[PDB]
Protein backbone atom coordinates (compact mmCIF):
# COMPACT_ATOMS: atom_id res chain seq x y z
CA UNK A 1 0.00 0.00 0.00
CA UNK A 2 0.60 3.75 0.30
CA UNK A 3 1.96 4.59 3.43
CA UNK A 4 -0.06 7.39 3.75
CA UNK A 5 -2.64 5.22 3.95
CA UNK A 6 -0.76 2.98 6.26
CA UNK A 7 0.84 4.93 8.56
CA UNK A 8 -2.41 5.61 9.82
CA UNK A 9 -3.90 3.06 11.69
CA UNK A 10 -1.13 2.76 14.11
CA UNK A 11 -3.60 1.64 16.93
CA UNK A 12 -4.46 -1.63 14.30
CA UNK A 13 -0.89 -2.45 13.71
CA UNK A 14 2.76 -3.00 15.62
CA UNK A 15 3.93 0.55 16.14
CA UNK A 16 7.12 2.25 18.04
CA UNK A 17 7.74 5.82 18.12
CA UNK A 18 11.39 6.85 17.63
CA UNK A 19 11.28 10.38 18.55
CA UNK A 20 9.07 12.85 20.51
CA UNK A 21 9.85 16.59 19.54
CA UNK A 22 7.99 19.68 20.82
CA UNK A 23 5.94 19.65 17.78
CA UNK A 24 5.38 16.57 16.07
CA UNK A 25 6.15 12.31 16.62
CA UNK A 26 8.23 10.61 14.51
CA UNK A 27 7.46 6.78 14.70
CA UNK A 28 7.57 3.65 12.63
CA UNK A 29 4.82 1.01 12.42
CA UNK A 30 5.23 -2.66 11.00
CA UNK A 31 2.65 -4.08 8.39
CA UNK A 32 3.40 -7.50 7.17
CA UNK A 33 7.20 -7.45 7.58
CA UNK A 34 7.06 -3.99 5.76
CA UNK A 35 8.44 -1.01 7.56
CA UNK A 36 7.17 2.45 7.36
CA UNK A 37 8.57 5.22 9.12
CA UNK A 38 6.69 8.80 9.21
CA UNK A 39 5.90 11.81 11.12
CA UNK A 40 2.53 13.33 12.40
CA UNK A 41 1.40 16.35 13.96
CA UNK A 42 -1.11 14.41 15.81
CA UNK A 43 -0.80 11.66 18.80
CA UNK A 44 -4.46 10.18 18.62
CA UNK A 45 -3.82 6.46 18.62
CA UNK A 46 0.32 6.30 19.48
CA UNK A 47 -0.47 4.74 23.28
CA UNK A 48 -0.25 1.39 21.93
CA UNK A 49 3.06 2.35 20.44
CA UNK A 50 6.09 1.42 22.19
CA UNK A 51 7.74 4.30 23.78
CA UNK A 52 4.95 6.63 24.35
CA UNK A 53 5.58 7.29 28.11
CA UNK A 54 6.76 10.47 27.33
CA UNK A 55 4.46 11.61 24.35
CA UNK A 56 2.05 14.65 25.56
CA UNK A 57 -1.75 14.30 25.14
CA UNK A 58 -1.65 17.29 22.15
CA UNK A 59 0.77 18.50 19.86
CA UNK A 60 0.85 22.44 19.55
CA UNK A 61 -0.20 23.08 16.00
CA UNK A 62 1.34 27.08 15.78
CA UNK A 63 3.06 27.62 12.66
CA UNK A 64 6.83 27.10 12.92
CA UNK A 65 10.03 27.40 10.55
CA UNK A 66 13.32 26.15 11.32
CA UNK A 67 16.27 28.35 12.38
CA UNK A 68 19.40 29.42 10.54
CA UNK A 69 21.27 32.09 12.03
CA UNK A 70 22.50 29.87 15.36
CA UNK A 71 22.78 33.49 16.96
CA UNK A 72 19.17 33.65 16.59
CA UNK A 73 18.33 30.70 18.55
CA UNK A 74 18.87 32.26 22.10
CA UNK A 75 16.03 34.45 21.31
CA UNK A 76 14.17 33.21 19.28
CA UNK A 77 13.69 29.32 19.95
CA UNK A 78 10.54 28.17 20.91
CA UNK A 79 11.44 24.03 20.74
CA UNK A 80 12.26 21.25 18.22
CA UNK A 81 10.06 20.00 15.78
CA UNK A 82 10.95 16.61 13.05
CA UNK A 83 11.63 17.69 9.53
CA UNK A 84 11.95 15.61 6.03
CA UNK A 85 15.50 16.29 4.95
CA UNK A 86 17.78 14.66 2.10
CA UNK A 87 20.25 11.35 3.33
CA UNK A 88 23.59 12.82 2.79
CA UNK A 89 24.47 9.06 2.14
CA UNK A 90 22.63 8.84 -0.97
CA UNK A 91 19.80 6.82 0.67
CA UNK A 92 16.95 8.05 1.23
CA UNK A 93 13.83 6.08 2.94
CA UNK A 94 10.20 6.11 1.81
CA UNK A 95 9.02 8.60 5.04
CA UNK A 96 5.56 9.96 5.02
CA UNK A 97 4.87 13.52 6.76
CA UNK A 98 1.66 14.93 8.19
CA UNK A 99 0.01 12.29 5.32
CA UNK A 100 2.02 13.38 2.74
CA UNK A 101 4.44 10.71 1.67
CA UNK A 102 8.31 11.02 0.03
CA UNK A 103 11.90 9.93 0.20
CA UNK A 104 14.37 11.62 2.33
CA UNK A 105 15.41 11.24 5.80
CA UNK A 106 14.17 12.65 9.09
CA UNK A 107 16.06 15.27 11.24
CA UNK A 108 15.33 16.95 14.31
CA UNK A 109 15.86 21.49 14.67
CA UNK A 110 15.03 24.10 16.44
CA UNK A 111 12.58 26.49 15.51
CA UNK A 112 11.03 29.75 15.76
CA UNK A 113 7.14 30.80 15.67
CA UNK A 114 6.65 32.16 12.00
CA UNK A 115 3.40 33.59 10.36
CA UNK A 116 1.83 36.98 9.58
CA UNK A 117 0.99 38.62 13.64
CA UNK A 118 0.51 42.09 14.38
CA UNK A 119 1.36 43.59 17.69
CA UNK A 120 -0.23 47.05 19.16
CA UNK A 121 -0.58 48.78 22.26
CA UNK A 122 -3.87 48.21 24.44
CA UNK A 123 -6.08 50.77 25.33
CA UNK A 124 -8.94 49.24 27.26
CA UNK A 125 -6.42 47.64 29.43
CA UNK A 126 -3.81 49.01 32.10
CA UNK A 127 -0.53 50.20 30.27
CA UNK A 128 0.93 47.07 30.17
CA UNK A 129 -1.28 45.28 27.79
CA UNK A 130 -1.10 44.43 24.61
CA UNK A 131 -3.19 42.98 21.41
CA UNK A 132 -1.49 40.14 19.23
CA UNK A 133 -3.91 39.47 15.99
CA UNK A 134 -3.19 37.03 13.28
CA UNK A 135 -5.05 36.18 9.75
CA UNK A 136 -3.86 32.90 9.89
CA UNK A 137 -5.95 30.21 11.43
CA UNK A 138 -3.74 29.70 14.75
CA UNK A 139 -1.08 31.79 15.51
CA UNK A 140 1.47 30.97 18.30
CA UNK A 141 2.87 33.70 21.31
CA UNK A 142 5.35 33.52 23.73
CA UNK A 143 7.03 35.71 26.06
CA UNK A 144 10.94 34.60 26.32
CA UNK A 145 13.80 36.15 27.80
CA UNK A 146 16.74 35.08 26.08
CA UNK A 147 17.69 31.65 27.10
CA UNK A 148 15.15 30.52 28.86
CA UNK A 149 13.37 26.71 28.97
CA UNK A 150 9.70 27.59 28.20
CA UNK A 151 9.38 25.59 25.08
CA UNK A 152 5.58 24.77 26.33
CA UNK A 153 4.80 27.79 27.38
CA UNK A 154 4.00 28.43 23.47
CA UNK A 155 0.05 29.78 23.36
CA UNK A 156 -1.81 29.42 20.12
CA UNK A 157 -5.19 31.88 19.44
CA UNK A 158 -7.14 31.95 16.56
CA UNK A 159 -7.98 35.43 15.44
CA UNK A 160 -6.97 37.92 18.05
CA UNK A 161 -5.70 37.61 21.42
CA UNK A 162 -5.02 40.00 24.52
CA UNK A 163 -1.87 39.69 26.56
CA UNK A 164 -1.40 41.81 30.04
CA UNK A 165 2.44 41.81 30.79
CA UNK A 166 3.40 40.68 34.92
CA UNK A 167 5.81 42.27 36.84
CA UNK A 168 8.27 39.61 36.28
CA UNK A 169 8.19 40.17 32.45
CA UNK A 170 8.31 44.27 32.80
CA UNK A 171 12.23 44.30 33.17
CA UNK A 172 13.81 44.96 29.81
CA UNK A 173 15.24 41.89 29.33
CA UNK A 174 11.68 39.79 28.68
CA UNK A 175 10.78 39.47 24.04
CA UNK A 176 7.28 38.70 23.17
CA UNK A 177 8.12 36.34 20.41
CA UNK A 178 4.44 36.31 17.71
CA UNK A 179 5.03 34.41 14.57
CA UNK A 180 8.22 36.09 12.39
CA UNK A 181 7.66 39.49 15.13
CA UNK A 182 10.08 39.82 18.43
CA UNK A 183 9.04 43.10 20.22
CA UNK A 184 10.90 44.02 23.49
CA UNK A 185 8.42 44.37 26.73
CA UNK A 186 9.35 48.01 27.98
CA UNK A 187 11.13 48.49 31.39
CA UNK A 188 8.59 50.22 32.99
CA UNK A 189 8.92 50.76 37.22
CA UNK B 1 41.85 24.00 19.53
CA UNK B 2 39.22 25.93 22.01
CA UNK B 3 38.52 28.37 18.85
CA UNK B 4 37.26 25.90 16.56
CA UNK B 5 37.21 28.33 13.21
CA UNK B 6 40.54 28.72 13.02
CA UNK B 7 41.24 24.93 11.82
CA UNK B 8 38.21 25.32 9.78
CA UNK B 9 39.82 28.14 8.09
CA UNK B 10 42.69 26.58 8.11
CA UNK B 11 41.88 23.87 5.50
CA UNK B 12 44.13 24.52 3.02
CA UNK B 13 46.96 23.58 5.36
CA UNK B 14 45.49 20.57 7.11
CA UNK B 15 44.48 16.93 6.06
CA UNK B 16 40.45 18.02 4.65
CA UNK B 17 37.84 15.61 3.66
CA UNK B 18 35.04 17.04 2.12
CA UNK B 19 32.03 15.06 2.92
CA UNK B 20 29.11 16.69 1.19
CA UNK B 21 28.57 19.70 -1.61
CA UNK B 22 25.45 20.90 -1.62
CA UNK B 23 24.13 23.78 -4.55
CA UNK B 24 24.89 26.68 -1.87
CA UNK B 25 27.42 25.15 0.51
CA UNK B 26 30.01 22.65 1.28
CA UNK B 27 30.54 20.29 3.89
CA UNK B 28 34.05 19.67 5.14
CA UNK B 29 35.94 18.38 7.98
CA UNK B 30 39.57 18.82 8.99
CA UNK B 31 42.34 16.81 10.91
CA UNK B 32 44.97 19.51 12.39
CA UNK B 33 46.59 17.25 15.53
CA UNK B 34 44.54 13.67 15.62
CA UNK B 35 42.04 16.04 16.07
CA UNK B 36 39.09 15.78 13.65
CA UNK B 37 36.89 19.23 13.22
CA UNK B 38 33.58 18.92 11.55
CA UNK B 39 33.03 22.18 9.05
CA UNK B 40 29.95 23.44 6.69
CA UNK B 41 31.25 26.90 4.59
CA UNK B 42 30.06 28.92 1.94
CA UNK B 43 33.68 29.52 0.44
CA UNK B 44 35.23 26.53 -2.16
CA UNK B 45 38.79 28.17 -1.30
CA UNK B 46 41.16 26.34 0.49
CA UNK B 47 39.49 23.30 -0.16
CA UNK B 48 40.60 22.51 -3.69
CA UNK B 49 43.18 19.97 -2.26
CA UNK B 50 40.47 18.01 0.16
CA UNK B 51 39.37 14.83 -0.96
CA UNK B 52 36.66 14.66 -3.26
CA UNK B 53 37.19 17.91 -4.28
CA UNK B 54 36.05 17.03 -8.01
CA UNK B 55 32.74 18.75 -8.09
CA UNK B 56 33.28 21.37 -5.93
CA UNK B 57 31.89 24.39 -7.48
CA UNK B 58 34.01 27.61 -8.88
CA UNK B 59 32.45 29.43 -5.91
CA UNK B 60 29.14 29.38 -4.20
CA UNK B 61 25.91 31.65 -4.14
CA UNK B 62 24.98 33.82 -1.61
CA UNK B 63 21.51 34.68 -2.51
CA UNK B 64 19.23 34.21 0.82
CA UNK B 65 17.67 31.24 1.01
CA UNK B 66 15.69 28.94 3.66
CA UNK B 67 14.38 25.33 4.22
CA UNK B 68 11.44 24.21 2.40
CA UNK B 69 9.19 23.04 5.10
CA UNK B 70 5.59 22.47 3.08
CA UNK B 71 6.58 19.23 1.01
CA UNK B 72 3.88 20.09 -1.59
CA UNK B 73 5.30 23.30 -2.28
CA UNK B 74 8.89 21.24 -3.19
CA UNK B 75 8.39 21.27 -6.79
CA UNK B 76 7.56 24.68 -7.12
CA UNK B 77 9.97 26.58 -4.95
CA UNK B 78 13.07 24.69 -4.82
CA UNK B 79 16.42 26.55 -5.91
CA UNK B 80 18.39 23.49 -4.63
CA UNK B 81 20.09 22.03 -1.66
CA UNK B 82 21.68 23.39 1.42
CA UNK B 83 23.43 22.11 4.40
CA UNK B 84 22.00 23.17 7.79
CA UNK B 85 22.72 22.17 11.66
CA UNK B 86 20.21 20.36 13.45
CA UNK B 87 20.46 18.50 16.79
CA UNK B 88 20.76 14.06 16.82
CA UNK B 89 17.80 12.35 17.46
CA UNK B 90 20.13 9.76 19.29
CA UNK B 91 21.09 13.11 21.09
CA UNK B 92 24.55 12.54 20.04
CA UNK B 93 25.56 15.63 19.25
CA UNK B 94 29.15 16.97 18.08
CA UNK B 95 30.76 20.18 17.50
CA UNK B 96 30.80 21.90 14.16
CA UNK B 97 31.73 25.34 12.83
CA UNK B 98 28.74 27.08 10.38
CA UNK B 99 30.26 29.60 8.38
CA UNK B 100 33.09 30.22 11.23
CA UNK B 101 30.14 30.12 14.02
CA UNK B 102 31.16 26.94 16.23
CA UNK B 103 28.11 24.57 17.80
CA UNK B 104 27.36 21.24 19.15
CA UNK B 105 24.33 19.79 16.15
CA UNK B 106 24.89 17.56 13.54
CA UNK B 107 24.68 18.10 9.92
CA UNK B 108 21.50 17.99 7.41
CA UNK B 109 21.20 18.83 3.78
CA UNK B 110 17.41 20.03 3.01
CA UNK B 111 16.12 21.37 -0.17
CA UNK B 112 15.75 24.91 -0.12
CA UNK B 113 13.59 27.69 -0.97
CA UNK B 114 14.22 31.05 -1.69
CA UNK B 115 13.85 33.92 0.80
CA UNK B 116 13.73 37.42 1.10
CA UNK B 117 12.38 40.71 0.86
CA UNK B 118 11.19 41.27 -3.22
CA UNK B 119 9.13 43.83 -4.76
CA UNK B 120 7.68 42.91 -8.29
CA UNK B 121 6.29 45.50 -9.88
CA UNK B 122 5.22 46.20 -13.63
CA UNK B 123 8.23 47.96 -15.55
CA UNK B 124 5.47 50.55 -17.37
CA UNK B 125 8.16 50.90 -19.78
CA UNK B 126 9.71 49.46 -23.16
CA UNK B 127 7.82 46.32 -23.78
CA UNK B 128 4.75 45.24 -22.12
CA UNK B 129 6.38 41.73 -21.08
CA UNK B 130 9.05 43.50 -18.66
CA UNK B 131 8.89 43.43 -14.94
CA UNK B 132 10.56 45.36 -12.18
CA UNK B 133 12.06 43.54 -8.95
CA UNK B 134 12.79 45.12 -5.71
CA UNK B 135 14.39 44.24 -2.90
CA UNK B 136 16.02 45.86 0.23
CA UNK B 137 18.34 43.56 1.49
CA UNK B 138 22.28 43.61 0.31
CA UNK B 139 21.74 40.40 -1.60
CA UNK B 140 18.48 39.19 -3.10
CA UNK B 141 18.01 36.24 -5.48
CA UNK B 142 15.51 35.70 -8.87
CA UNK B 143 14.49 33.02 -10.47
CA UNK B 144 12.36 32.75 -13.11
CA UNK B 145 11.86 28.22 -13.11
CA UNK B 146 8.87 25.81 -14.28
CA UNK B 147 7.38 24.39 -11.64
CA UNK B 148 9.54 20.96 -11.67
CA UNK B 149 12.58 22.24 -13.89
CA UNK B 150 16.12 21.55 -12.66
CA UNK B 151 17.33 24.87 -12.11
CA UNK B 152 18.50 24.36 -9.47
CA UNK B 153 22.56 26.26 -10.06
CA UNK B 154 20.71 29.22 -12.57
CA UNK B 155 19.37 31.86 -9.66
CA UNK B 156 20.49 35.46 -11.03
CA UNK B 157 21.41 37.56 -8.01
CA UNK B 158 20.55 41.34 -7.51
CA UNK B 159 21.48 43.93 -5.32
CA UNK B 160 18.43 46.72 -5.01
CA UNK B 161 16.72 47.18 -7.52
CA UNK B 162 16.65 44.76 -11.32
CA UNK B 163 15.22 44.43 -14.56
CA UNK B 164 13.91 41.47 -16.44
CA UNK B 165 13.07 41.12 -20.17
CA UNK B 166 10.40 37.84 -20.68
CA UNK B 167 11.74 35.87 -23.22
CA UNK B 168 8.93 34.15 -25.47
CA UNK B 169 9.99 30.24 -24.77
CA UNK B 170 9.07 31.54 -21.27
CA UNK B 171 5.45 33.09 -21.39
CA UNK B 172 3.75 29.62 -21.24
CA UNK B 173 1.56 29.25 -18.42
CA UNK B 174 4.02 26.63 -17.60
CA UNK B 175 6.49 29.49 -15.54
CA UNK B 176 6.88 31.27 -12.40
CA UNK B 177 8.85 34.42 -11.47
CA UNK B 178 10.32 32.81 -8.15
CA UNK B 179 12.11 36.01 -6.10
CA UNK B 180 12.81 35.75 -2.39
CA UNK B 181 9.02 35.25 -0.48
CA UNK B 182 7.57 36.14 -3.49
CA UNK B 183 6.17 34.03 -6.78
CA UNK B 184 3.70 34.96 -9.40
CA UNK B 185 2.94 33.29 -12.44
CA UNK B 186 3.79 34.84 -15.78
CA UNK B 187 0.96 34.65 -18.38
CA UNK B 188 0.83 31.97 -21.02
CA UNK B 189 -0.05 34.06 -23.87
CA UNK B 190 0.67 34.85 -27.87
C1 LIG C 1 -6.75 2.28 8.22
O1 LIG C 1 -6.03 2.03 7.05
C2 LIG C 1 -6.92 1.89 5.95
C3 LIG C 1 -6.21 1.06 4.90
O2 LIG C 1 -6.44 -0.32 5.11
C4 LIG C 1 -7.30 3.28 5.49
O3 LIG C 1 -8.54 3.24 4.80
C5 LIG C 1 -7.37 4.24 6.67
O4 LIG C 1 -6.18 5.01 6.77
C6 LIG C 1 -7.65 3.53 8.02
N1 LIG C 1 -9.05 3.16 8.12
C7 LIG C 1 -10.06 3.99 7.85
C8 LIG C 1 -11.44 3.42 8.01
O5 LIG C 1 -9.88 5.14 7.48
C1 LIG D 1 11.12 7.00 -3.97
O1 LIG D 1 11.96 6.79 -5.11
C2 LIG D 1 11.48 5.83 -6.05
C3 LIG D 1 12.55 5.68 -7.11
O2 LIG D 1 13.82 5.43 -6.52
C4 LIG D 1 10.14 6.29 -6.61
O3 LIG D 1 9.64 5.31 -7.51
C5 LIG D 1 9.15 6.50 -5.47
O4 LIG D 1 7.94 7.03 -5.98
C6 LIG D 1 9.73 7.47 -4.44
N1 LIG D 1 8.83 7.60 -3.30
C7 LIG D 1 7.74 8.37 -3.33
C8 LIG D 1 6.92 8.39 -2.07
O5 LIG D 1 7.43 9.03 -4.31
C1 LIG E 1 47.14 28.59 9.98
O1 LIG E 1 48.28 27.73 9.95
C2 LIG E 1 49.51 28.42 10.18
C3 LIG E 1 50.62 27.50 9.70
O2 LIG E 1 50.70 27.48 8.29
C4 LIG E 1 49.61 28.75 11.66
O3 LIG E 1 50.52 29.83 11.83
C5 LIG E 1 48.24 29.14 12.20
O4 LIG E 1 47.62 28.03 12.84
C6 LIG E 1 47.32 29.65 11.08
N1 LIG E 1 47.82 30.90 10.53
C7 LIG E 1 47.80 32.06 11.20
C8 LIG E 1 47.22 32.02 12.58
O5 LIG E 1 48.23 33.10 10.71
C1 LIG F 1 28.83 22.78 23.35
O1 LIG F 1 29.92 23.21 22.57
C2 LIG F 1 30.71 24.23 23.18
C3 LIG F 1 31.76 24.62 22.16
O2 LIG F 1 31.51 24.00 20.91
C4 LIG F 1 31.30 23.72 24.49
O3 LIG F 1 31.93 24.81 25.15
C5 LIG F 1 30.23 23.12 25.40
O4 LIG F 1 30.82 22.49 26.52
C6 LIG F 1 29.37 22.12 24.63
N1 LIG F 1 28.29 21.63 25.47
C7 LIG F 1 28.42 20.58 26.29
C8 LIG F 1 27.20 20.22 27.09
O5 LIG F 1 29.47 19.95 26.38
Amino acid sequence: SDLPNNCLNASSLKCEIKGISTYNVYYQVENNGVIYSCVSDSAEGLEKCDNSLNLPKRFSKVPVIPITKLDNKRHFSVGTKFFISESLTQDNYPITYNSYPTNGTVSLQTVKLSGDCKITKSNFANPYTVSITSPEKIMGYLIKKPGENVEHKVISFSGSASITFTEEMLDGEHNLLCGDKSAKIPKTN
